[PDB]
């Protein structure tokens, strides 16, 4: 069985080159969008959200091409929201990984419109994934729900409308479930779904993904002070969100403690969303 | 056409209800986004995507049930356009149809977030709709590959490359087949496709919608006057073209009978509307 640092290497060249066949070229016309859409999403990254789906596909045997769409489609969703989130509008951010955000590099309407694009890009992969219907749609909800007012958008919501206020932890810990702990779950459970896993299952999992989607951001926010006013160490003091970071952590462990060395992969982002330096 | 216009009523009316039953409530959290993804799809018009749906399944005798989810994501796709269009950075508009534009009535940051979220419930609705996952997979196949780049964000991308430009008369009719003919095109498959057609019948359907699609753009900028048609071709050029484009709907649908009725007043509409 191959270790869960090759698995990850392989899969992130894997969805580097399903992305960069799966979006339009940018000779073709409208060649800025094009352009500016593949700016948005190409270059490697840490890729956590196709990670997670064919790490929870791996679980049951599933192979990668069964799962590339749902990767791609997770990845495509996240890359439109953060292109919409860079913008003057909304966070004003002119630099993403050290290189210029989309509307910077190209303009506002560029970024506007390629965002619009990967999104519906992400929808048109999984209706076209060469798998039956029942499981192409049941992708499709689980993407949508997660993905539009109920979810990621509601969350970004959320977060605008705390713009200049001190949110309660009650208060913080929704927004961000909505804002980027929808999505993740969605990863997790489309692997599964496409691995045929049956509804028991796929509520253990999801249990699993709660915890990694709020771990992850926990992290973020001790790393931030290690290095949207309220945060968790704000609101519990750094020993206290550290605390909580470690519950986390622990928790998603025992989640997946009966599995065999199939969970190694799921067990190892959930050790990267608690533990890395980045 | 009068029993058409009463067709187009009740369907007005119940598109109209049936978008307000989809979306979230005002009273529910995040409550401005809520609010502004209302606003920007409720309140009447002309649902013109969502009137090619129902008449286009009327053809083969389909209810309205069937059609409700496909109605609602073609005016759902076609609302957020519109929200996102008149941004500062797109268009830069401060009224639609006499009302504040999204942003205005709200902000920049919620209009680009009830866009966004409005695109997604397209795609919901229809996956979550009471119709054969074979059918529903077929819808959303229909409804992504008009509406992305290869279509309607496509073409509005090369409209504002082409600001301050003139184009040619192919590369204007290549905008538009885009920029709005992908979308309308999508409403009429998507009726069929739930009225179970035949390949023929669907490639006749796409003649026909593909001609009314163009036929609706050139009125629009016939209105507009009263890089354009008019512009290039002249007003009475422009009005030609229109007329050509009249007679080429009425004769693909020629050999139907009334459950034809209904497209054929859709493609009156489209040539004579005063609005
Ligand atoms: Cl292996």
């Amino acid at each position: 069985h191959m270790t869960a640092e090759v698995l990850f290497a392989r899969w992130r060249d894997r969805i580097e080159s399903q992305l960069d066949a799966a979006l339009p070229s940018p000779a073709e016309a409208p060649q800025r969008l094009h352009q500016a859409m593949r700016y948005s999403v190409l270059g490697g990254g840490k890729r956590m959200r196709p990670l997670l789906v064919y790490a929870s596909g791996h679980l049951f045997g599933t192979q990668p091409e069964s799962l590339d769409a749902a990767a791609m489609s997770v990845e495509l969703i996240h890359a439109y929201s953060l292109v919409h989130d860079d913008l003057p509008a909304m966070d004003d951010d002119a630099l993403r990984r050290g290189k210029p955000t989309t509307h910077v590099a190209f303009d506002e309407a560029t970024a506007i419109l390629a965002g619009d694009a990967l999104q519906t890009r992400a929808f048109g992969l999984l209706a076209d994934a060469p798998l039956p219907a029942t499981l192409r749609v049941a992708c499709l909800q689980t993407l949508a729900h997660a993905s539009g007012a109920s979810g990621m958008c509601g969350g970004q919501a959320l977060d605008i409308d705390a713009t200049g206020q001190q949110q309660t932890l009650a208060a913080l810990t929704r927004m961000h479930a909505l804002k980027t702990g929808a999505l993740i779950r969605a990863a997790v459970r489309m692997g599964a779904l496409c691995g045929q896993a049956h509804e028991p299952q796929l509520a253990q999992l999801d249990s699993f993904a709660d915890a990694l989607g709020l771990a992850f951001q926990v992290r973020d926010d001790i790393l931030d002070v290690e290095a949207d006013k309220s945060t968790f160490p704000a609101l519990l003091g750094m020993d206290g969100a550290k605390a909580q970071l470690h519950e986390l952590a622990a928790r998603m462990q025992s989640i997946l403690a009966r599995y065999g060395e199939e969970a190694d992969a799921l067990r190892a982002l959930a050790t990267l969303a608690v533990e890395r330096d980045h």
